[PDB]
C-alpha cells in the first residue's frame, strides 16, 4: 500500500496548484496531472463529507430509539432500518474513498517536490548541471586507477573466489584497506560530532509499511533487497536516511529553535538493478558499503531549511578538503532531480588516473516531502488553518568505499598509497600502505 | 542440498569408524547412526564404480564402431542387446573383449543404453548423497581428549581460569543504564519500524561502539592478524558448506530481489571459511590469521522470548572475530587454540572486565568443535557470568566441507590413501553490543558510565558518558 508522495494540501488552493504546475513544467514533467489530482481529491473529499454526516445521523437514529422506547411506544422500526442503511452507505462510501486515495496517490507518483528557484532547468546532466565551486587541482593526472592500486596492494578481492560465494560486485577487503575503512568511519563520525551532530546507529531492516513512507516506489524495484525468515518481510536499508526519517514518524515538534542533527552510521545495501554492466570494476559501485550521513530535521519556517542545505554541503566540502581530495560542487538540473528533492548538490571528486569527476556526495533539501509522508508535524495544532510539517534534509558526509577509491588515486606513489595526514591517528599512525613487492 | 558434516574417508576404515563411534558416545550422541552412514556411502560408491565402468565401455563402443566402419564390416543383423550383456553392465562386469564381439548396430544401441545407465546412476547417486549427509547431520567432530564428558552445561562445564573481582555487585543493570543514558531506543518507535529486538543507538553509545570496533581491530593487528572485511551475503550452495541445516531454520535470514537467494551472515567465520573453499596450502610454516570485521545477523528463532531486553541478545550486531587456518600436523591447532583464548582474555583484561574461562562439556559442544573455551564476563548488577566469547578448534571439520587441502600438491598423484586438510579455528575477540553491556555494568557511577582507559583515545578522549 504505502508510498511517499507530495502533500495533498498544496493542491487544494488555486495558488498552490499553480505553484505545482509551474514546478512540473520546470522539471519537464506533466502539469496536466495536477487537474487530475484535484478532481480525484474532490471526489474523495465528497465521500468524507457524506461519511462524517451519516455517522452523526446514525446517533440520531440511536438516540431517537432510546428516547421513544423509554417512552414505551410500539417510527422505531423505520429508525432501526435507517441505521442499518446509513451504516451500509458509510461502508459503501469507505470502499469508494479507498479507490479514490489509491488513484490519487498513484497520480502523485508523477509529481515532484516544488523546485527551488535556483535549480538549473535542463533535462540532461552533462550539459545541464551547473558548477558552483571547485577545489584543488581538478586537472591533475596520475598513473594507476583505483582498481589497479587496490589489486597491487593485495588488499581487495573482487575475483570469482568472492563472487562465486556472494554474487556479482561482492568484495573482500584485507589488511591496510580495512584499517583505512575503519579510519574513515571513525574520523567521519568525529568530524560530525564536533559540528553538533548526534551519532545515530539504526536497524538495517525496515518493514514494508514503514519503508513505503520513506522510499519512492521505484526504489523497491531497483534498489531494495527483501529480507525474510523472521516474522514479517522486511527490506535492507539503502541508506541510514531511511530509518532516520522513519524514526520521526508520527512525531510532533511544537518548535525547533535548534535543528535536530544526526550523524547516521550504517552499512548500505543496494541491488543496483539499473547497472547491468556500468562498473563491475573495484569497490566504486558495490551492493554493500559503509556510509556516514548528515540528516537534519528543522523548522519549516523562514526558509531555515535552505540555510541548513548550505551548511551541509559546506560540511562535506570541508571534509574533502581535510582529506585533500580535489572536487567540484554541482547544482543538479531539474530533469535529473528525484521526486523528494527540492534542490540537490553533488560533490564530484576528481579521479586523476581515471580522468573524471565522480560523485562522492549528494546533499538534498527535501523540505516537507518525507515529513508529510511520515507525518512528522510542526507547530501548533489546527484546533492556524494549515497543517505544518518539519523540513528534512539529508547529505552524504562519507561514502567509505568510493572515498577509499578517490584517496588511492590521489595519494598513490611508486611504493603504495600515502595515508592522508588526518587519517593517520585513526589507523595506528600508518603513513603509507605498500604494494605487494612486485 | 548443500550441507556441512564430518569427512567420509575416516568412516571407511574400521579403526576410524570406531574412533567416530567412541566420540559420539562421549558426546552423548548417536553411535548406531555410523553403521547407517557407512551403508548409505557404500550404496554411493557402488554408483561410482558402475559409472566409471560404463563410461569406459561407451568409449570402447565408439572405437569399435570406428574400427568396423573403417574396415567396411557390415552393420549387422540386429541391434538387440544380449540379456547377459545387460546383466554384465548392470553389475559392472562387462568386459571390452565381449563388447568387441557385437555388431555395429548392437554397439550403437549399447552406447545409448550405457549413456542412459550413466544418467540414471547420477540421479541415484544424488538421492543417496542427500540421504547420507542428512544422516550425517547428527555426527560431531572427534572430541579432544581434554573435553569434559557431561550432558548439561550448568554442571558439566569446567571452570579453567578466573580474572578480576567476580563477586562485586553493582546497582543498575545494562538495560537500566542504557535507558538512563538516553542513548538506546528499543521502544515501539523502533520495533514498529524494524521488528522485535531492533534498536537504535545514539550519541556516546555509538562513539563507544566505534571505539570498540577500532580498538579491537588494532588489538589483533598488533598480534599479527590480517583484517578481513567480508560480504555480508552468501549464496545457498556456499552457505551450506559452512553451516548446518539447523542454522538455516533457526539463525539465518534469507535475502532476495537480485540474483539467486542468499543468506545474511551470522558471523564473519562463515565467509572467511568459505573464502578458503578449494584452496590447497602445500605448507603453512606460519598460520593464516584473520581479524574478521562484520555486522552479524541472527534470526534467534529458538530464543523467541528468552532475553528480550536491551542489546544483550539482538538480531544485528558488530563483531570482531579471530580466524586461523593452520597445518593439521604436530598438534599445531591445539597450540593456536590456547593462544586464541589467551588473546581474548588479554583483551578483556585490557578493558578491566572480570571473567571466567570455561571448557565446554562434550554434550554441549556444537558439531564442528573438537573443543571449545567460553569466556563469561562478570555482570555485577545482573549478578551473573554471561558469555562474551567462544573459541573453538574445528580441526578439519569446516576445511573438509569447503575442500581446503594441505600438503604436497603435485602432478602424478593418484588416489591418495589420506587426503589431508588444513585445520581451522575461530574465536570471538569482541562482540560489540554485549561488551558494551558488560562495560556499562562494571563502569557505572552515580553520574553515568566511565570509559575504560584504553578506549578513550578511540572516542575523542571522552572519559565518561553521562546520564540524561
Ligand atoms: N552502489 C554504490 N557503491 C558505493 N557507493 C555508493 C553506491 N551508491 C551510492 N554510493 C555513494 O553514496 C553517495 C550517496 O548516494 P545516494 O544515496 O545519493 O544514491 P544515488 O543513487 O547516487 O542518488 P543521488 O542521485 O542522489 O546521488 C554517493 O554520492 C556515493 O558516494
Ligand atoms: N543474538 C546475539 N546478540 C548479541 N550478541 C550475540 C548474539 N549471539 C551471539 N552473540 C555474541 O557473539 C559471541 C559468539 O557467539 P557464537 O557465534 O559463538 O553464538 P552462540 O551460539 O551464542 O555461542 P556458542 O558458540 O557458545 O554456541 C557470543 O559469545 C556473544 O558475545
Ligand atoms: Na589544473
Amino acid at each position: 500500500g504505502s508510498m511517499m508522495v507530495l502533500d495533498i494540501q498544496l493542491f487544494r488552493d488555486e495558488t498552490g496548484a499553480n505553484i505545482i504546475r509551474e514546478s512540473q513544467r520546470r522539471r519537464f514533467a506533466d502539469p496536466d496531472i495536477v487537474d487530475a489530482i484535484i478532481e480525484a481529491d474532490k471526489k474523495w473529499r465528497r465521500t468524507q463529507f457524506l461519511t462524517e454526516a451519516s455517522k452523526k445521523l446514525i446517533n440520531i437514529c440511536s438516540k431517537a430509539v432510546g428516547a421513544k422506547k423509554k417512552a414505551k411506544e410500539a417510527c422505531v422500526l423505520q429508525l432501526k432500518q435507517l441505521s442499518k442503511d446509513l451504516s451500509d452507505q458509510v461502508a459503501g462510501l469507505a470502499k469508494e474513498a479507498q479507490q479514490l486515495e489509491e488513484e490519487r496517490d498513484k497520480l502523485m507518483l508523477n509529481v515532484g517536490n516544488i523546485l527551488h528557484e535556483s535549480v538549473p532547468i535542463a533535462q540532461d546532466e552533462e550539459t545541464g548541471n551547473t558548477v558552483v565551486r571547485t577545489f584543488g587541482n581538478t586537472t591533475k593526472r596520475a598513473k594507476l586507477n583505483h582498481v589497479s592500486i587496490m589489486e597491487r596492494l593485495g588488499m581487495m578481492d573482487t575475483s570469482k573466489a568472492v563472487t562465486s560465494m556472494a554474487g556479482g560486485r561482492s568484495y573482500v577487503l584485507k589488511g591496510g584497506l580495512v584499517q583505512l575503512q575503519v579510519a574513515l568511519v571513525s574520523y567521519s563520525l568525529d568530524f560530525l560530532v564536533k559540528r553538533g551532530y548526534t551519532p545515530f546507529y539504526p536497524p538495517f531492516f525496515l518493514n514494508r509499511d514503514v519503508m513505503g513512507e520513506v522510499a519512492q516506489l521505484s526504489q523497491f524495484d531497483e534498489e531494495l533487497y527483501q529480507v525474510s525468515g523472521d516474522g514479517d518481510k522486511k527490506y535492507l536499508i539503502a541508506t541510514s536516511e531511511m530509518p532516520i526519517a522513519a524514526y520521526h514518524r508520527g512525531r510532533w515538534f511544537t518548535e525547533l529553535k535548534e535543528p535536530l542533527k544526526y550523524a547516521g552510521m550504517s552499512t548500505c545495501f543496494r541491488k543496483e538493478a539499473g547497472a547491468h554492466g556500468r562498473d563491475t570494476l573495484g569497490i566504486f559501485r558495490v551492493h554493500q558499503f559503509d556510509k556516514i550521513e548528515q540528516f537534519v530535521v528543522c523548522s519549516p519556517r523562514q526558509e531555515e531549511s535552505w540555510r541548513h542545505l548550505e551548511d551541509m554541503i559546506t560540511t562535506s566540502e570541508e571534509f574533502n578538503k581535510s582529506l585533500g581530495l580535489p572536487y567540484r560542487v554541482v547544482n543538479i538540473c531539474s530533469g535529473a532531480l528525484n521526486n523528494a528533492a527540492a534542490k540537490k548538490y553533488d560533490l564530484e571528486a576528481w579521479f586523476p588516473a581515471s580522468g573524471a569527476f565522480r560523485e562522492l556526495v549528494s546533499c538534498s533539501n527535501c523540505t516537507d516531502y518525507q515529513s508529510q509522508s511520515v507525518n512528522c508535524r510542526y507547530g501548533p495544532n489546527l484546533r492556524q488553518n494549515v497543517k505544518e510539517y518539519c523540513h528534512m534534509l539529508n547529505g552524504t558526509l562519507c561514502a567509505i568505499t568510493r572515498t577509499m577509491c578517490c584517496i588511492c588515486e590521489n595519494y598513490q606513489t611508486e611504493e603504495g598509497v600515502v595515508i592522508p595526514d588526518v587519517l593517520r591517528p585513526y589507523m595506528m599512525g600508518i603513513e603509507m600502505i605498500r604494494f605487494e613487492n612486485n
